[PDB]
């Protein structure tokens, strides 16, 4: 494994440190042992340890400014030495001094002429979930993350480039967005803006990420609220202060679906970051999406909903009024227990009341392909397999198979179970369907593994008990599978329970079913209690916040496929008004 | 829309401000730019901006006492200039100085001779839910709302009229009732009472609203407790202090149903304000309604309840003993599955045991019209459609239609479901029926939309599965609608479940019903969890408070329609005792 290789090399280093006396005296900061190894007896002052480190590299891991100076005064070429290992390919002696906030060592490494543009492209400096931190590649980025504002400026003094981007195309600003101490990263974010060129164009706040992300837009996708609140102060204008009233005018540029994507909205609903869902609830955005929904958002969702309501009640009207036949097969020639009345009409006659079905069968197929023409959570897979069964039934039609009902049946449940997708929004039943959305595709697929276990023990028992018994009277368990289906129903107490009192029940049924009734309830009562984990107070706020999440998500969906002769752009643009042509939304509020 | 017009005009103003250099220097407070535009080069000092504003109006929005003075020293006619726009029709320069608490500018606008009676009848000053604040029309009202007691008195010094009413007939006192800072509005409420005429008649606390509402009575309907507690100190008298005992004597005038309405009680239960329900729980009122119910309130509600109990068990006794006939229609001439035994007797014979039914049918119709004679929450619509079905059944009688049972049946459930209305009060089952009152008319009408969706997908499936099958044995789904009714019951597991083991179940029933059983439970279990939102601790207090709400509501109902030879007036009047003829209720309490 990889998690053990670094554990071993961290120990193989200590071996070579313990083995190499130069690296040892540099670790133990033994001043009276380096000169015994560098001046009297000239040892290998360029000693590469296990991790390709030098004596100065070891003298920097542990703040040994003495051992560092001894190695820089007896061999001033060790400062320019980078780590020559795989785990630290790029790290130098200045990196460790800036990380350790060794100001007097950064001040001394810079007085020695260290490089302020050395990238630390080692594998331990990467952005991985198994790595604990991530500060970047450039030493200025490290000073920016540790908070040592004295070192941040001290690196700029010696020619540090803020425009310098790492391998991920991240400036020093983007790195400050992925840090915990947001309340102190703001003061460091502003300190890094004061060294800009001072021009309104090619600004550092406008240098986008390699994934097309400005430092302002990244704070929204990552869930960073404090930096999103701090970055908003740079892009908002206040109009007037009328006592408690303050009508502020927000910029609303990258926070708008203007670019095809190139929108903060289209990035909050699409990310899997749970913290990001709190960003559309911020005061510059919440006034947008609340006005994007109170008008022209809610009625259009009711238009597509009502259309799909009628498109589904039409498909059902074509199934209750479909071809008929009093069964052309002779009789019950196979098995006598045959309730078969095949209803297949290959012909296109019946024109009186079938010409109404002719156009009806034509609408459901042109709508099914229209459903697929606009496609080339869980409610997304229900609508696509619905129209898939429509074309397969059209294939079972014109071929008229005896299984002409199995493909036609799946389209009934999927047509309506996808019309409860419109409960998302509309009224307050939205969080109810987002609650079952976590249930159908969360616990159910895991809870059934425990119920099938209980059924496959009792169903296989009730079959052997009534295998000796005659299935004519009390034949709940007769087939191999139907013995399980009756046990499945009996696990839900839908059936009366195999209660035949005229016959003599076998001695093992009156014993096994009692054991099934208790355990079936103890798995039902323990399932009801298992749902109480989402009841304290935040979970009512989480799903209501997640309902508003999928509410704003659907709101942005309709803005892209609908035309533009309706549904205007958010706010008011900057033309015919002394503005910068960018949008703006006038939101006045009141304090206390 | 209207919410965008103000957004545009707020930007069209900034254009004309940016365009007009006079309005611009007045905004930027550029003293060295107004004299360049008023004295050297005489610009249009009366420059009407986009919002009909003057340079002084702009010099007042932002506290620019310099720019204001420059415009009032070079053109002293701008003080009398009101806003000539539609959004601010009436606002002047003094309005903005009082709102901004610009004491030295109010002191200067008043030294310039500004008007202290200018109404600000603009559309943005109206009492609307989309407007953020509401302070009134008169400048004294604005000083009263902002709290600047130095400006409140400074306006009275220059002839401010407290008796001045706005368009809504509201004095300065009524405006202080609709403010958040109640704990500081009290000190401002008292400051505005000290400038009254000093006479006990035509007092400002007695100037009613245009809707017949004194400032004391408004605090109760609005839910304002702190001003209701503060206004009570002016109308209560203490009798004696016996150590911890303090027998206080409350006024009880407008807090009584003396006037036809002209009562604080009749206004708390009728308003939709949830905060107002906390007012009948106040210590001057709670002692009233608790004594209005412990005697003569509870027994009379038991009288009308017992009367309606017997009036309903009588209507049911007339249906179980109604006309009879062994069915005059030939046989089962239509369809053989006909269980019909029509019971229609158009004749008025049968006098032995029917003369008991004759008067019985006469009581239910004279009571049904009596129910309507006293009419010319949800429990209000149950009693009226009940008596409506009584008259329609009387119309189906004397005409003897074959649907003589459909109108007679609706009156059975409505007669009893309206006798559980008497659970409101009586004992502690009141909050149980006010809980189902929010359920029958709250979530049910919304939750059924999601269950019909699930049923209309599976019911329409189980019909096509058993359309090929013979409905003789396992005919749960045979008709177009009955296939849905059986699925509806199966959604509630009332039915055994289509469990026929003698026949061979179709391959698609043994698959679709399993999918129905799980999803039917996952919509049932997710409905049970959805009821937990009313369980933390305040919701048990909210419905118990709402139960007491509908308890006090019913208490005031009986006081109006009942006669006066019983049920005396609250408290003891002020005659034969040295009192003011107004109630009073002697309520002694104990401190600690
Ligand atoms: N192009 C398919 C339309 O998208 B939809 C959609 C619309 C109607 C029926 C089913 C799916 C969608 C929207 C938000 C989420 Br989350 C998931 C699906
Ligand atoms: N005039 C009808 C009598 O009023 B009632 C009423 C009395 C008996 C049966 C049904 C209604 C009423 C009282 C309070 C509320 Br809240 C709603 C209805």
């Amino acid at each position: 494994s990889w998690a053990q290789s670094r554990d071993e090399q961290n120990l193989l280093q200590q071996k070579r440190i313990w083995e190499s006396p130069l690296l040892l005296a540099a670790k133990e900061n033994n001043v009276q042992a380096l000169y015994k190894l560098l001046k009297f007896e000239g040892c290998e002052v360029h000693q590469k340890g296990a991790m390709g480190e030098t004596a100065l590299h070891i003298a920097a891991l542990y703040d040994n400014n003495e051992a560092a100076q001894v190695l820089m005064e007896a061999a001033p070429e060790l400062v320019f030495e980078p780590m020559t290992s795989e785990l630290y390919e790029g790290q130098t002696a200045l990196h460790i001094a800036v990380i350790n906030q060794n100001v007097n060592l950064v001040r001394a490494l810079l007085a020695r002429g260290a490089s302020v543009s050395a990238r630390a492209t080692g594998s331990v400096f990467h952005y991985r979930p198994h790595n604990l931190i991530y500060y970047g590649e450039h030493p200025l980025s490290f000073a920016a993350c540790v908070g040592s504002e004295e070192i941040v400026r001290l690196l700029i003094e010696h020619g540090a480039d803020i425009r310098a981007q790492d391998s991920l195309g991240n400036t020093v600003l983007h790195i400050l967005i992925l840090q915990p101490n947001k309340t102190f990263a703001c003061q460091m974010y502003n300190l890094l803006l004061s060294y800009d060129g001072g021009d309104h164009l090619k600004s550092l706040e406008l240098v986008p990420n390699n994934q097309g992300l400005t430092p302002f837009k990244l704070a929204g996708v990552e869930g960073n609220i404090v930096m999103f609140q701090h970055l908003m102060q740079k892009r908002k204008h206040i109009q007037w202060t009328y006592g408690p009233l303050t009508s502020t005018l927000y910029d609303l540029t990258e926070i708008d679906s203007s670019g095809d994507d190139q929108s903060l909205l289209e990035l909050i609903v699409t990310t899997k970051k749970r913290e990001a869902r709190q960003i559309l609830d911020q005061t510059p955005v919440k006034e947008l999406v609340s006005l994007k929904w109170k008008r022209y958002g809610r009625p259009y969702f009711c238009v597509l909903g009502a259309i799909y309501v009628l498109y589904i009640i039409c498909f059902t009207m074509c199934c209750v009024y479909r071809p008929l036949k009093p069964r052309i097969t002779n009789r019950t020639n196979p098995r006598d227990n045959t309730l078969l009345q095949q209803k297949l009409l290959q012909e296109a006659y019946v024109t009186p009341k079938d010409d109404l079905r002719l156009v009806g069968e034509l609408v459901s197929i042109v709508g099914a392909v229209i459903i697929l023409l606009v496609e080339i959570g869980p409610f997304h897979v229900i609508i696509v397999t619905y129209a898939f069964m429509v074309l397969v039934t059209m294939v079972m039609r014109l071929t008229n198979s005896d299984g002409e009902v199995v493909p036609m049946s799946f389209a009934l449940v999927l047509g309506w179970c996808n019309v409860m997708y419109f409960a998302r929004g509309f009224q307050m039943l939205g969080p109810f369907t987002i609650m079952i959305q976590k249930m159908i595709f969360g616990d159910l697929m895991r809870f059934c593994w425990l119920m099938a276990v209980v059924i496959l023990g009792f169903a296989s028992a009730f079959y052997i008990i009534f295998q000796t018994e005659d299935p004519d009277e009390l034949g709940h368990f007769y087939d191999y599978p139907m013995a399980l289906f009756s046990t499945f129903e009996l696990f839900l107490t839908i059936i009366d329970g195999p209660a035949n009192y005229d016959v003599d029940l076998p001695f093992m049924y009156s014993i096994t079913y009692a054991a099934f009734a208790i355990i079936a309830t103890l798995l039902m009562l323990n399932l009801l209690i298992a749902m109480m984990g989402d009841t304290h107070w935040r979970v009512a706020h989480e799903r209501d916040e997640l309902w508003r999440a999928q509410v704003v998500a659907t709101t942005v969906m309709l803005e892209r496929k609908l035309p533009r002769c309706l549904w205007p752009r958010s706010g008011i643009c900057g033309r015919e008004y002394g503005l910068g042509d960018r949008w703006f939304l006038r939101v006045e509020d009141r304090q206390d």
